[PDB]
């Protein structure tokens, strides 16, 4: 149908090897987008190419490196045309209580989870503004809004992306580009599967819905915001957390 | 497709004669819901029957009257089965600066815009919780979050709906019912069309997107939250305001 | 000192017999305000007269009754001059899960906890705006922002007060009146003392600070916003909740 | 009096040469704190020493340099005892629309306005936690919550400080340390005085109060949060913006 239809859009989804990123890439492709998913390695890029088949391709991208960003966008533009939808999903954790947090653990998070968003966003924005049409969707976290003990670096970066998003949104709204954040709660992924029973139960105790989210549920929220129908949503943070936090 | 598919769901959409409510009713029907839309008058109800055709019907409902609510829900359950999706869209304005605001202008807004949501939500919840599946979606306003001079009553009611929504979300999350608000900005409606050019311009000046929203844009957000895919979103307020306010 | 000095200000503090309201009345008096505190009963009012002594007096006030409001304001203006600081502290609870919540439990909370704020704020605003100086401070609750199962009525009312507060703040900012909310978390009161040990423990478990708040801690926040020094704070909600919720 | 009394507290106020930082340092000293204010140069440190007289001293601090931080805290501890109140006020701007924003302009803001807060906070926290008493107050900006075109870097850093603050707050609340942000709106300073008439009027048009804030008004909010009386406020953002934004 013509509802939530992404045919004709080119989507770049960072960190698309697995979990939330993979679910995003698959759904955008299902809705008709030509999808380029990225991983930090060629092997990862190949796995992305395999799941996407005729609907797109995988590319190796170093999200903390200017040169890689330039080569990847050049290749996408040449084959597919300009990126219409950027989904900033690639992110890392370096957890520690503040008194144990290393300088490097702070700077690695800032680099990968915040400065990367500045870099990629800037790199795709010029084409979006010329077209007067574009979507930038950041995959954040409930932690950016709620805070979390042991993750002050992660929280800082995720919260920073929201402040960046609102400012970008104000800059580019009148030119038909929207900029938004989707903030997942506790989603079932390799990382959550690696927690023990006591930790899972303690985390679930804070979720009114009483279960972990599915990566597809994050995908659906991203797909919604990517759509033509979401053109009047900008500078927003869409929380998908089963009631863990309510703003 | 199976995507954002409401076949098998019965939707009650209050205040569905025109504008946002009509757009909601039409889009839910398009996505496969059986839709009952309401109006104050039997002729309004017939106009709703006429635009829905085989996909539902119109009923007269007074959202401030317990007996009317009871009769309408009875008729819906009898013919369609119990309500699966409630959209609380019926609302009024009684604008005035506080020093000119009459007691009845306050109380009428409380009754129509806040108490009605209590009454209708309570009336549909029992069925939804037995089924362990449901959706309650309130159509709010940016005014509830932002405040607006000359609309302290409307703002209070709309903000109250959010408090109600968060509490109810907490109450019924573990039983598969989500409760959310869609908060429109300045949407093109009869009321906005009746503003003079200086008033329209002044309001557009506060919208980074530089245009009014379309009722279908509000409908799209409501259809998204009504969907199976939105099961992990609860206690949330989805802002659709062209960047007029950024939370 | 000249710091946080309320000499020359007349303060009306509703529901000042005990707990938070009493703490507010006492601290405003300590900072030099002439304070009128209210209770429902004449014996309550006399207890307020007794603790305030030369720094003010107690009056019986029914915050849901227009005639009572008019009589009390008349008596205050006659003896003290017009109200400069209104503290809307009087509130009740009528807890129940929504399916057990009676119509009167809903309406009584709306009347006492939200409509009263409209009525009293309107009744004092004219004087404040003629003077181009005033303070309206609502005593809210973390429940208004967080939601709470079993308190959808209380949450709605408290959230409504915030919408009202933002709108009124917008209306009267340029005329030197500020309008704000103080939102307490779990504060030690008679009601909290009547909880059993399992209930107290469970609530403390949601407070990072690991204790209940003291009524004087709420009083301090109210005195701060009442001060000349807080003239640039308006439309704000000051959370005092030991980290129970972080906005 | 014993109200808002900081006698016995040692306060470190970064960027205290002028404006908001100077106003903070002066008021904390007025309320009885021993105050160390910092500047980036010895000349600045001397001017701080001059205004503080017997109530404290000025010190040169490079907020983006570990070694400077260590020497300054050592000197303070030796003479005054451990820092009880840290006010992170030092911050810079490197404004530009995103398409013109240089890599260096991003990284300079991240360094000075966000990473510095991580560094200084960590450096003072151990002593505060041993004492089970402490205040960390970040001077943020309305821009961190609202966003602002031309300041996506500044907004990102300021928003990041809030996410850091909430996480720190959750980490250290049970040990009597509070961590909060004060978010100024448009405050009269050298920078605002350097704007032309058209820019000032355009900015003032967005402030309901209809004037710029005074640095002393920011100081008062900081002093309040620094006080013993604010012990039950943590993880909070206190907005002082004349209604420019209302959360």
């Amino acid at each position: 149908s013509q509802f939530m239809n992404l045919e004709g859009k080119v989507a770049l989804v960072t960190g698309a090897s697995r979990g939330i990123g993979k679910a995003i890439a698959e759904l955008l492709a299902e809705r008709g987008a030509k999808v380029i998913g990225t991983a930090t390695s060629e092997s990862g890029a190949q796995a992305i190419s395999d799941y996407l088949g005729d609907n797109g391709k995988g590319m190796a991208l170093n999200v903390t490196n200017p040169e890689s960003i330039e080569a990847v966008l050049k290749a996408i533009t040449d084959e597919f045309g300009g990126v219409d939808i950027l989904v900033n999903n690639a992110a890392i954790t370096r957890d520690n209580l503040l008194m144990r947090m290393k300088e490097e653990e702070w700077s690695d998070i800032m680099e990968t989870n915040l400065t990367s968003i500045f870099r990629l966003s800037k790199a795709v924005l010029r084409g979006m503004m010329k077209k007067r049409q574009g979507r930038i969707i950041n995959v954040g976290s409930v932690v950016g809004t709620m805070g979390n003990a042991g993750q002050a670096n992660y929280a800082a970066a995720k919260a920073g992306v929201i402040g960046f998003t609102k400012s970008m949104a104000r800059e580019v709204a009148s030119r038909g580009v929207t900029v938004n954040t989707v903030a997942p709660g506790f989603i079932e992924t390799d990382m959550t599967k690696a927690l023990n029973d006591e930790q899972r139960t303690a985390t679930l105790a804070q979720v009114p819905a009483g279960r972990l989210g599915d990566p597809r549920e994050i995908a659906s929220a991203v797909a919604f915001l990517a759509s033509p129908e979401a053109a009047y949503i900008t500078g927003e943070t869409l929380h998908v957390n089963g009631g863990m936090y309510m703003i």
